[PDB]
């Protein structure tokens, strides 16, 4: 039955540069990151409240495994290691709060939502700034 599980390809990306800006990424690298973001692909396998998620671009790929409700370790959009904890906000929306392992920096979080007409929306927040990325099934 249809859930988050699937192969997703990006079709829109709003506010990504502004998010990197907040994270201290210089202009040249942000522009390269924006260009790379248009090949974001996401693969999700979901069973119950257990998730496997592989995000990749042209040159880079990462995998995370988590269970809703259980702390896990990942990294921030700008690659700082963090501790993460995902909770449901509705049937097909989940929200993750992150805390830096070492250091200080902006407050980061992310969401994933399956909409009623079959999109996956990702949002990523750093302080006041919200990047939204929309995906459709491959
Ligand atoms: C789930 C997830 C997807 C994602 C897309 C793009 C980037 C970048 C850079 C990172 C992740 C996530 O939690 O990212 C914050």
């Amino acid at each position: 039955m249809p859930n988050f599980s699937g192969n997703w390809k990006i079709i829109r990306s709003e506010n990504f540069e502004e998010l990197l800006k907040v994270l201290g990424v210089n202009v040249m690298l942000r522009k390269i990151a924006v260009a790379a973001a248009s090949k974001y692909a996401v693969e999700i396998k979901q069973e119950g409240d257990t998730f496997y998620i592989k995000v990749s671009t042209t040159v880079y790929t990462t995998e995370i495994n988590f269970k809703v409700g259980e702390e896990f370790e990942e990294q921030t959009v700008d690659g700082r290691p963090c501790k993460s904890l995902v909770k449901w906000e509705s049937e097909n929306k989940m929200v993750c709060e992150q805390k830096l392992l070492k250091g200080e920096g902006p407050k980061t979080s992310w969401t994933k939502e399956l909409t009623n007409d079959g999109e996956l929306i990702l949002t990523m927040t750093a302080d006041d700034v919200v990047c939204t990325q929309v995906f459709v099934r491959e």
